[PDB]
């Protein structure tokens, strides 16, 4: 058997409040879960994840192949050469099983001065007709905005947790500019499963996705309550429960440099799984001319030797980086 990894609930309602010496109560665990597998989940959230899985479950079942290339990204659909990014990312029936929809920051509209400019990572967003998804976009772009908020007060955690004043990492974290990203991943039930849509790892572990770090600040996670997710700690791979009740919240790779490290991004994988499920991630970006100056909370004087690392040059070499060691999704 696998063991199970240690991932602590941690009530996050105190960090959308004003009682400080509450929050700090909440930082400690933070710390705590960051500092052993670097998983915990945030329950007490305020976001009705019920609906979010509907929502997204009507979406999934309804768009049809044709919808799926009208808003493909590059990669499956050349005359899509802005969308790098946001948009639909395909199955190959027989080779890959997994499909999604990736949306970015409502904000990014054609007027944005970050969509005139034509900077890297910023795209405007592509949606289905509406007649065919009712309610859809709205319910989506909500979506984001609800778990932004989240996301903020988690920030505010983390800063505390790392000695820094609360804004420490929200500052950075503005819905005008944000490069989060919302992904609706649909991984289904297939029988037969074909076997090229199943990796094996080292240790003979069948994989969905293979292990990687992370390309965000934090990860902020809800999936089915289907058991897949696992973690290498020094004990090795371990099993993280499901909890669709919870978000389970992970620190991603700018979070490792700007701590120099003390807050691992945890390298995770997705185990195979045959069942009909969803994986709906929030990778927390800062903007893309964000920077913080790296620092250790080990050292006395809080001195690191990593240079500075804007977010915008972080995340374009981060998403290519994975593309190429796991393949495109
Ligand atoms: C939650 C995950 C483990 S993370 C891992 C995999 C994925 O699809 C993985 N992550 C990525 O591919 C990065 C998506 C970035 C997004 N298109 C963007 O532009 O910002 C998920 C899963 O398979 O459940
Ligand atoms: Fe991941």
């Amino acid at each position: 058997s696998v063991s199970k990894a240690n991932v602590p609930k941690i009530d996050v309602s105190p960090l959308f409040g004003d009682d400080q010496a509450a929050k700090m109560r909440v930082a400690q665990q933070i710390d705590a879960a960051s500092r052993d597998t670097g998983f915990f989940y945030a329950v007490n959230h305020g976001i009705n994840v019920q609906r979010l899985s509907q929502k997204t479950k009507e979406f999934h079942m309804s768009i049809t192949p044709e919808e799926k290339w009208d808003l493909a990204i590059r990669a499956y659909n050349k005359e899509h050469q802005d969308q790098v990014r946001a948009g639909y990312y395909l199955s190959i029936p027989g080779k890959k099983a997994v499909e999604s929809f990736c949306y970015l920051n409502p904000n990014f509209t054609p007027d944005h001065p970050r969509i005139q400019a034509k900077t890297p990572t910023h795209e405007v967003n592509v949606w289905p007709d509406e007649t065919k998804h009712p309610g859809f976009q709205d319910f989506a772009e909500q979506y984001y905005w609800d778990v932004f908020g989240l996301s903020s007060a988690l920030l505010k955690g983390y800063a505390l947790a790392l000695g820094k004043e609360e804004n420490f990492f929200a500052r950075h974290f503005k819905p005008d500019d944000t490069l989060a990203s919302v992904v609706l991943i649909r991984y289904p039930y297939l029988d037969p499963y074909p076997e090229a849509a199943i990796k094996t790892a080292a240790d003979g572990t069948k994989l969905s996705f293979e292990w990687h770090e992370d390309v965000s600040l934090i990860t902020v996670l809800y999936q089915s309550n289907v058991q897949n997710l696992q973690v290498e700690t020094a004990a090795g791979y371990q099993d993280i429960e499901a909890d669709d009740t919870g978000y389970l919240i992970n620190c991603g790779s700018y979070m490792a440099h700007l701590t120099n490290n003390y807050y691992k991004a945890p390298i995770h994988r997705v185990k195979w799984v045959n069942a009909e499920r969803q994986s709906l991630p929030f990778f927390v970006n800062l903007g893309y001319d964000s920077v913080i100056d790296p620092f250790d909370p080990r050292e006395p004087n809080g001195k690191s030797d990593r240079e500075p690392l804007s977010y915008g040059d972080y995340l374009q070499n981060g998403l290519v980086s994975l593309i190429n060691k796991n393949g495109q999704t």
